[PDB]
């Protein structure tokens, strides 16, 4: 379901000099950017697109520190241990922060991105 993007990229691959490998990066940058508008100066984030199952997952990257130093975004060393005690002060932790409506948005973002590569590629 909503895995049309998978075929969208392939269509571009058929073209010479148009590596679809780089196209996949466009979709991600789009989805992450779209959600970033919600909290850009509030906190960072890293989206990971999976062309294998046409799925998508948004995770927030927080700075693991013994004590909160960045009011904008930070995670207590003890907090990260709650889900992964393997963490350590100075590392980074990722937590699901994607909306429950991202399911449809994913295709809407990937469909709009792949489409741009088509009109753009022919553009020059």
């Amino acid at each position: 379901m909503s895995s049309e993007l998978l075929d969208a990229l392939t269509i571009l691959e058929k073209e010479k000099g148009i590596s679809k490998e780089i196209i996949i990066e466009a979709i991600e940058a789009a989805l992450i950017s779209a959600y970033k508008r919600n909290f850009n100066q509030a906190q960072n984030v890293r989206v990971d697109l999976n062309r294998e199952t046409g799925s998508i997952r948004v995770f927030a990257r927080k700075d693991v520190v013994d004590e909160v130093y960045d009011q904008r975004l930070e995670i207590s060393i003890e907090e990260a241990q709650g889900i992964h005690p393997e963490y350590m002060v100075g590392d980074v932790v990722e937590i699901e922060v994607t909306p429950k409506d991202f399911g449809r948005i994913a295709a809407q973002t990937a469909k709009q991105v792949v489409t741009q590569r088509v009109r753009e590629a022919e553009r020059g």
